[PDB]
């Protein structure tokens, strides 16, 4: 019936441009005929300012009582001198995966026409294009992985995580990443370092293991320091990349930033009953918050895989992502998309937002 | 007196490559009037099909008889259906890492001027340049933290790796890399996970306190996942990264293949009493063996940090490296260094060692 949603929208920018992806979802609401419900919840930094802590206890039972999680971004300088365990990225981030089972997250990156001058890659290595989706699994390996802490006093003193991951948890991540693959280019490149470790062994094993229910795609393995160098030179080879926790992590932000436009991407994080998370892949931008200028296009989008992955409103979801690219190719684009001698033409974030939402209300 | 180098030339290559770094250091043992005797032993590959083993006894007492290992490259696909532990690579050089405790890797990455248009990087990028030393710490963290194996059998079967770090693991990579900044441009970018690691917590904390001691050194600290990202798009910006052994396994291959040119570039791997384990960059690139093909400046430029670091040679070390600079900027380059328009007038590796050689000889 009616959704609800728990809206966390963070530090920085989380807030204006979440007030876009608001304006473009009630778009959307009146053309689809969604009831959906809204409801803000502090969290990150502003959590500590407001409640003393990144993710405070009422935040946490208000994304329970969600359908979804339309989250912003957190983090900031005000913060960056706390123990490093108490801080608002990691604070609001790993115990929402860790509480709601948000094994999966989907990072999909694509260079976008017109805009291969911001890649930070050679140009003739932007002018093949990319779009390369990375799976990271999310909730196990060494990010929750058990001993972990330290021991010991001195030069001995040591600290130790521990990566962990079982059958069942690769499987199910794998089978994410081929069932994308499926729908896509139908590869899977799976990204690990099995030369050294235990974990690693396995997954690679699983994940073999994994492709036998997936005849029509092609699955490779790769080393993470290999993938890494191989994502700079020739990213048009990959369509699904398939990582670990620590290694999705190090992939999935070193093929957003060869976009050269992050603030287009978005991310989802789900667990396995559709719940999820979904935010902007870029961090809360502290330096350029409440000027009006961020690019609020992670966010929408964020919000347009809310409404495919979480409330099964695909035709929303759709009618979003092509508002976004009507933007695009209509000269809305804010400053951070346009090179020097075009960053005059640039938008703001209210009239991003106003357009994509405009677009959406007429039919796009 | 009389030095004892153990050559493991290893697979692919390797073997005509160390033809040319052992041609040049001839010319340099008859300049300096070095006196440097050499044995060769079977490793990674070769020691399979020779020994049965990637690192044979012999082939380990060989190099603990000798003062330095000039290591060629391991490993091609003929041994890639192995087990992931008989495999050549980390067969070969995890075991002589650990035997020697060489906890302190040095691969330093720049662009060299007329090489830029090579770089993967985004031509005003490349034009900027970079010099980028990654100091990486090759002897703990998850590399040989125990327990490490697995347990369990179907679904619940689990593996498991433990990263772990010693307050004195830290602070003698630590010191390493801000002692190479105090004689570069003074910064070290120490390169962690510190928001999800405990050993990154403790890691960020030592190196820290070790930088006390060098007041005239910038320190910063970065995560691995924004180092990354950083790197494909500032790297001008880095002088010194310091990192564990996974973190720097990743981020000395990325900045490397950013150079666009990996055949110029080498490693030294080294313990505390100058014993160390010298190679090149790149790997054993099996497709263009015996061809007369590879580059040979990596492995010669190994023999010199060999000569440097291991012999306390540091004259003839900097002959090896001028007579480099002198092949590169008189028209002496191998295919791959060369735009396809220009690569008719690539040099064979022989034609390299040749050159490079008679420039030494000729007091360059
Ligand atoms: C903040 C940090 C814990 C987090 C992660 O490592 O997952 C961030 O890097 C990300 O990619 O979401
Ligand atoms: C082969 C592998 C074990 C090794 C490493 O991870 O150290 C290689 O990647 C390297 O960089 O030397
Ligand atoms: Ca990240
Ligand atoms: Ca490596
Ligand atoms: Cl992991
Ligand atoms: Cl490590």
């Amino acid at each position: 019936s009616s959704y609800q949603i728990a809206v966390l929208a963070g530090d920085g920018i989380g807030p204006e441009v979440m007030a876009e992806a608001r304006k473009v979802l009630k778009a959307v609401e009146a053309r689809f005929g969604l009831n959906i419900e809204y409801t803000e919840y502090d969290v990150g930094g502003i959590a500590i300012d407001n409640h003393g802590c990144p993710l405070p206890e009422a935040t946490l039972k208000g994304c329970e009582a969600a359908d979804a999680i339309l989250f912003g971004s957190v983090g900031g300088p005000k913060w960056e001198k706390l123990p490093p365990n108490e801080q608002p990225e990691r604070g609001a981030l790993l115990p929402l995966r860790g509480h709601f089972e948000l094994f999966c997250n989907l990072r999909p990156a694509k260079l976008h026409d017109g805009l291969e001058h911001m890649s930070p890659l050679r140009s003739d290595i932007s002018a093949r294009g990319f779009d390369v989706l990375c799976v990271r699994e999310l909730t196990g390996g060494i990010y929750f992985g058990k001993p972990k802490g330290r021991q010991g006093e001195g030069e001995s003193e040591e600290a130790f995580d521990t990566m962990r991951y079982s059958r069942r948890e690769i499987s199910r991540i794998a089978r994410i990443a081929f069932e994308a693959a499926r729908g896509r280019r139908k590869k899977v490149t799976s990204v690990d370092k099995a030369n050294v470790l235990a974990c690693s062994v396995l997954w690679r094993q699983v994940v073999e293991e994994v492709a036998v229910d997936f005849p029509d795609v092609e699955l490779e393995h790769i080393y993470i320091d290999n993938a890494t160098m191989q994502l700079l030179r020739r990213p048009d080879e990959f369509d699904v990349m398939l990582c670990s926790n620590l290694f999705g992590d190090i992939l999935s932000d070193e093929i957003a930033m060869l976009t050269g436009s992050m603030g287009l991407l978005s991310s989802a994080s789900m667990n396995s009953t559709g719940f999820g998370l979904f935010e902007p892949a870029g961090g809360s931008a502290p330096d350029i918050a409440g000027k009006g200028i961020a690019n609020p296009i992670a966010q929408i989008l964020s919000a347009a895989l809310m409404l495919r992955h979480s409330l099964k409103q695909e035709e929303a979801a759709s009618a979003i992502e092509r508002a976004v690219t009507k933007a695009l190719n209509s000269g809305y684009l804010t400053g951070e998309l346009l090179s020097s001698d075009q960053r005059h033409k640039a938008k703001t974030t209210v009239q991003m937002g106003d357009f994509i939402a405009d677009a959406v209300k007429a039919g796009v």
